[PDB]
């Protein structure tokens, strides 16, 4: 079977794009995230990301996580998922995310986290 | 200014130490859980520097060294005069078959204070 | 007006039928998954009636009859001209010891269309 | 050991209160939710809830779920968790929730779900 590789340019269901560079032997990678929409009335852009792929047992379809450090807001998003070979033999990232808003008071902390999915496929 | 650097412990008794935060907001650390005895896994993340908030949001990934899983944590560094990290996490399990993907993600909270 | 009453199927191939929605917005139904063959569990929930929106939010609980677990789903009934339910769910597993509570909750999405 | 029972008045970490009535033999219950804060600039109140407790194997510490049908907004929250006897012998509900906002466009669906926890203890 193919190995599923994180390295490449990706697009998701919402029209956002993402690039991920080479993964080092420690499983670390950097990338960029170019977002389609926004929960702010601020314009979007490219924002950097950093994360790791799990290399335990050197699975062909590894789990990974990354953090997006939004450059156009005070928020942070983390993504986590797995690099699968799909039924049709394509690479697919199946991910879920938490979007953390900045709040001014610790008493608003409870409503500062949104959750959802994103499915990435390779954009050539 | 609530800062991520230092030694932390959470509501479950796990420990975490985080190094210096660089100008791009990036930091690395080690996450410590007990089952055997104690396990140590690297973590890497960033804090948000937009508006240079005294109470910044942040994120990090734990690359578990004892399983195939990955966890990401995100939240906000609060300063009352004690510092507290309020976080939520997603724990992604490895599945073999994409048909099992639906059940591979767990979610929860952790609250960290200085150890 | 996007309506919850009827027969639905999701992206995983599970089926769901929901009865009439009463004046308090309450409804009951049956949720159908395949493993054996097919299982049937009751569900109960409400749709939100504030402002009598054409595309209302809603929630429901599935009381699984084949395990000790419970799932809740919440989301919004959209009308494009096809009706689509966009939902997220939490699947709560039973643990024996409160010390295991942290890992008892999974999260995901389901999208339902008319069957 | 005690059985953990849903029936009663409860308070959580945020200061919200909740009542749950008798649970019927089908595991069904009704209740009310009186909330401390809000993600809206609307005032709070009492809102009804309905849900079920799992009775498979008649566990002493059952899982359950319920839906809160907010009367002061277009949103809906679902809660799910387990009724534990804690280390100190008290009943505790350990729950997690999804708060679904109403959006006007299906294209905003992605940011319409927030997530968090709530810990309930009996208020006498
Ligand atoms: C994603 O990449 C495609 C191919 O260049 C580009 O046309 C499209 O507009 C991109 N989407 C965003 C939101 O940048
Ligand atoms: C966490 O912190 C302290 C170290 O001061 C120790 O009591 C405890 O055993 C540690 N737990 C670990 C290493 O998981
Ligand atoms: C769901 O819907 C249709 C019934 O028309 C059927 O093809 C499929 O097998 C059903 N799946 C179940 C019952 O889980
Ligand atoms: C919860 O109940 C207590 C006891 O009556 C009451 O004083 C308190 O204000 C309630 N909290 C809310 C938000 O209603
Ligand atoms: C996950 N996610 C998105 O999918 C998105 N699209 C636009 N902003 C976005 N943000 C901030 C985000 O966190
Ligand atoms: C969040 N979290 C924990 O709190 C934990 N405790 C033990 N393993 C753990 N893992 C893998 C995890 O992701
Ligand atoms: C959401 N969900 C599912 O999609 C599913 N499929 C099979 N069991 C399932 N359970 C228990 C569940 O909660
Ligand atoms: C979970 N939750 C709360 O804890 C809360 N507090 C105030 N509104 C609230 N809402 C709408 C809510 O869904």
């Amino acid at each position: 079977a193919r190995k599923c590789s994180l390295t490449g340019k990706w697009t998701n269901d919402l029209g956002s794009n993402m690039t991920i560079g080479a993964v080092n032997s420690r499983g670390e990678f950097t990338g960029t995230y170019t977002t389609a929409v926004t929960a702010t009335s601020n314009e979007i852009k490219e924002s950097p990301l950093h994360g790791t792929q799990n290399t335990i047992n050197k699975r062909t379809q590894p789990t990974f996580g990354f953090t997006v450090n939004w450059k156009f807001s005070e928020s942070t998003t983390v993504f986590t998922g797995q690099c699968f070979i799909d039924r049709n033999g394509k690479e697919v990232l199946k991910t879920m995310w938490l979007l953390r808003s900045s709040v001014n008071d610790i008493g608003d902390d409870w409503k500062a986290t949104r959750v959802g999915i994103n499915i990435f496929t390779r954009l050539r």
